[PDB]
C-alpha cells in the first residue's frame, strides 16, 4: 500500500484494467489528518498549491513533481480549487481508493 | 440511463459522494461499437478530436459542448489525450476507456 497526494485524478495513473475506484469528497479535517505523515508521496508541483496545504494543515511539503502510477490498495488524496489571508479565502478535498 | 462521449474524466462529473466507478482500457473496436449508437451524448467541443473519432469509427458527430453530470448506472466513453492531434494518436499517446458509475 502506497499513498499519494496530487492536484487531480487521471485515468493515466491506473495501471491494471479493469479497475474499481472509490471516490469520496472529504472535509479539511479528514484531509489534513491523512496527508500529515511520513509515508505519503507528494506529487504536487505548484508552490501556491504546496503553500495552501501547508497553511491549512500545518505541514511541511516541498514542491515535487512525480509521475504516479496507482496499483490495487493504493490511495490518492486530491485538493482542487498566497499568504495566510489568501489561503483562507471554493476548495475541495477528495479521497480516491483503488481496487 | 445516460451514456456520454468525452475527451476526459473528472471528479466534478460525479453527482453523489461517496461513489464507485469501474474503469477499463478498451481497444478501438469496442470503443467504436459502443459509441456508434443513437442515444449517446457527445460532450466533445473540438473539431480535431471529433473528426478523428469520426474517421476512426465511421460516425458523424458534431462539435457539441456539454456539462456532464454522472449519476448511478450512467456510462462514459473517454478518448484520453495522454497536426497536433494526429501526432498524439500516432505517437501512442491516445487511448480509449470505459467508465461505468456506481
Amino acid at each position: 500500500n502506497k499513498v499519494y497526494l496530487a492536484n487531480a485524478f487521471s485515468i493515466n495513473m491506473l495501471t491494471k484494467f479493469p479497475t474499481k475506484v472509490v471516490i469520496d469528497k472529504i472535509d479539511r479535517l479528514e484531509f489534513c489528518e491523512n496527508i500529515d505523515n511520513e509515508d505519503i508521496i507528494n506529487s504536487i508541483g505548484h508552490d501556491s498549491t504546496i503553500q495552501l496545504i501547508n497553511s491549512l494543515c500545518g505541514t511541511t511539503f516541498q514542491k515535487n513533481r512525480v509521475e504516479i502510477k496507482l496499483e490495487k490498495e493504493d490511495k490518492l488524496y486530491v485538493v482542487q480549487i498566497l499568504t495566510l489571508e489568501e489561503i483562507l479565502k471554493k476548495v475541495q478535498f477528495f479521497e480516491i481508493i483503488v481496487d
